[PDB]
């Protein structure tokens, strides 16, 4: 029991080694006898685990001459495979799947390295994936929601991250399927207007747009792309997105609120202006609206389109 204890010490240890890249006592650990297989209760890491999302060749090579399980996985249900393209590892993404690994398997969120690897902006793990047999369009499914017959995909992942260069890639030359929906009714276009980056969000919407993206879905909240386009208060998106021939304008979001509607509720001059140049102004109470505001550059405007 005193030994159980010092024991699981040197398990640690050999854990910290690994993360300091400390190749020599990694070694006299392994030596030594401590467990290669030991898995941190935090969320089950073990040294093979750090090793690979470090990307060292070496200490991965040590760890499994020393008999490290290559297919363990941890509480989240990732395999070392899974965590190279995390890594955009070539070398170890062909490793491991020498060592058993099948190029469509999931953690327990329904994540594959083909994911893994779009969501990290990973170009050559992609490609290495994809001609390794990736299932380019697979949606999402968690363990207990494959069973009860019940959804991201990786096109849409690389949309929010902003990835332009893989976007392009998964669009032209994987056969990505530009109008996939997750279980929310959100498409590649959707989520990448709901991201946190408005770095480039411009380049993804075109993007998108040029490869067929539907400009009417109804995202979390009848939300479509024009009405986040407008709240995220961007003349360009807004621009872009009018320039779709067949955009919905006056469709309504949860609220009932539109398009203008917001617009003018958060007194975007220039997007309500634009917006007119099309919209139907019989939301109706525009003009108190845009009274309530005290604009009256505003309210001048939604009159002369007739409100
Ligand atoms: N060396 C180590 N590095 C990192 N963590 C370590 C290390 N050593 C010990 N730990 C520790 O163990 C714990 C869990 O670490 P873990 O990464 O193994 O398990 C995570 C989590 O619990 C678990 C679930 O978290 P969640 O409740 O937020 O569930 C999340 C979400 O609701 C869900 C579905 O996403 P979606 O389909 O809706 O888009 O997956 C999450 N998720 C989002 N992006 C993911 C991604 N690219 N890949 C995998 N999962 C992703 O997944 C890990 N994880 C979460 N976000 C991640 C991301 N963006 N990229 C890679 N992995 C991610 C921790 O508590 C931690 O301290």
């Amino acid at each position: 029991s005193s030994g159980r204890r010092a024991a699981v010490e040197d398990n640690h240890l050999l854990i910290k080694a690994v993360q300091n890249e400390d190749v020599d006592l990694v070694q006299q650990l392994l030596e030594g006898g401590a467990n290669v297989n030991f898995q941190e209760e935090e969320g089950g890491w073990t040294p093979l685990h750090n090793a690979v999302q470090m990307s060292r060749e070496d200490i991965v090579e040590l760890l499994l001459r020393h008999g490290a399980d290559p297919v363990l996985r941890k509480k989240n249900g990732a395999t070392p495979f899974i965590l190279a393209a995390i890594a955009g590892s070539v070398k170890l993404l062909k490793l491991f799947l020498s060592k058993g690994a099948d190029v469509n398997e999931c953690d327990f969120y329904g994540f594959t390295a083909f994911m893994e690897a779009a969501v990290y902006g990973k170009v050559k793990a992609l490609k290495f994936l994809y001609k390794r047999g990736a299932n380019v369009n697979l949606r999402r499914k968690t363990k207990e929601d494959q069973e009860r017959l019940r959804g991201a995909t990786a096109l849409m992942d690389a949309a929010e991250k902003g990835h332009v260069e893989v976007l392009k890639i998964l669009l032209d030359e994987m056969g990505a399927d530009v109008n996939a929906c997750d279980n929310m009714g959100r498409n590649a276009l959707i989520h990448a207007l709901l991201s946190s980056d408005d770095s480039d969000v411009e380049a993804i919407t075109h993007l998108l747009l040029d490869h067929g993206a539907d400009v009417n879905v109804r995202g979390e909240r009848g939300k479509t792309p024009l009405i986040l386009a407008v709240e995220k208060k961007h003349l360009g998106l807004v621009q872009r997105l009018l320039e779709q021939e067949h955009i919905e304008i006056n469709d309504t979001d949860s609220d009932g609120k539109t398009a203008l509607l917001l617009a003018v509720e958060l007194k975007l001059k220039k997007i309500a202006e634009l917006l007119c140049k099309r919209g139907a102004s019989t939301c109706g109470d525009l003009v108190m609206t845009a009274r309530r505001n005290y604009d009256h550059s505003l309210v001048k405007v939604l009159l002369s389109h007739g409100a």
